């Protein structure tokens, strides 16, 4: 084999100058984009500036795509394709939390994205309550089955397990916690899509990944990379990319 | 005086090519930006392309700004200022409708925008039920008082009356319907902010403005321009600008 995948998620963050020096530091890292996918997801209005500054070895995407007639104010899949935006994030915590986004919404967003030839980074994960109450696999299973059957090309949809309690909190899942879930996610894909598809699909962990914990996470057999928020705002993010090289 | 103000609102609409030919047609119109404000509000990811293509006589803005710690995925006022985005829209129908945005949210967005030296286009209006049930002035009054006291510079906040039943529907308010409301809105500003401030502030109508109805709307004493959705997607939008010249 699987090609590893490391994503930066710049959430509501950045100035033109901070992006300039950050992208400069990222550009200083030699890696081979045929061997490793590295994707940056800036704020919408930072997209063009970020794409201008990042060297071609980096891919770029946007943090959301819309599902109509009544304009919700979100960027459509059609608009993203026309702009040659390669990737979209779907199902990220803030969409589900603050904007009532359902599993059915995730399904339709995935449909719209693939219809429009976008690659999708699809996120899911359980709350702290749901884990404490032994419901994590139940939760993940329903979340993943909400959309996984739509997948056509298993290089073009990337799954991200991000338990809600690890996102932005500093409280990273242990490697074994993450691996346990990734094993089960890959089984759901095997049972629904096929053995070859499951062995091909990338399943990433996100939730307070940093330079100290990334090596032990990526070492796990079914963890294929990361979605990285807070630590991707730092120049040391290049060391997290290195852990997947 | 009062300087007139005509705004284009491109809601979830456009390709790079359609923006290219549309902006070209807009650029062909001679007007004096010291005498007339003309502002285009593109989709977020179209902002830089649209700003590149539009001549300096046109101002530009974005369709929303965020109110935290937990990133909602919206563009912040700080980010907009850093990008030298001149204007923001606040309280537009789709924010209130599809995203539960309250009068209190509008107030805080206006606060954040002014704190960050943004000019604000603040929208409000009653539903069809509320009008049919004789509640329009009541509704408008509460909406406007939710924020109007925060206004400091009365060139820099622009009020937009857009009755919800006229937005995107083809069902334009008559000039007298609109004027009745604008008179009352200007009185609210007089009573809360002062006689000079009220005579200075721009109060625009929006809701299916087009080339056939704009002249009779703008002719009304307290209507100072327009927020234009559907008709601003056409090259004939230049004739709506002309009606305010």
């Amino acid at each position: 084999a699987r090609k590893y995948f490391v994503a930066a998620n710049w959430k509501c963050n950045g100035t033109l100058e901070s992006i300039k020096s950050l992208t400069n530091s990222f550009n200083n890292l030699d890696f081979d984009p045929s061997k490793l996918d590295v994707v940056v997801f800036p704020v919408s209005v930072h997209y063009d500036h970020t794409r201008k500054l990042l060297q071609s070895k980096f891919s770029t995407g946007i943090q959301n795509v819309s599902k109509n007639g009544s304009c919700t104010g979100e960027v459509s899949a059609e608009i993203a394709k026309d702009l040659n935006i390669e990737y979209v994030i779907i199902g990220h915590f803030e969409r589900r939390k603050y904007f009532h986004e359902t599993d059915e919404d995730v399904r339709e967003k995935l449909q719209a994205s693939l219809k429009n030839n976008l690659k999708a980074v699809v996120c899911f994960g359980e709350s702290l309550e749901q884990r404490e109450q032994n419901k994590t696999i139940e939760v993940i299973t329903k979340q993943v089955k909400a959309f996984v059957d739509l997948i056509d090309n298993f290089d073009n949809v990337i799954l991200v397990y991000e338990p809600l309690w690890a996102i932005g909190t500093g409280k990273t899942a242990t490697p074994e916690q993450a691996q346990l879930v990734h094993k089960e996610i890959r089984k759901i894909v095997k049972d629904t899509c096929g053995e070859k598809q499951a062995n091909q699909i990338r399943i990433l962990y996100g939730g307070s990944v940093n330079t100290e914990n990334c090596s032990s996470l990526i070492q796990q057999e079914d963890i294929d990379g990361f979605l990285v928020g807070n630590a991707s705002l730092k120049e040391s993010f290049v060391d997290i990319i290195k852990s997947a090289m």
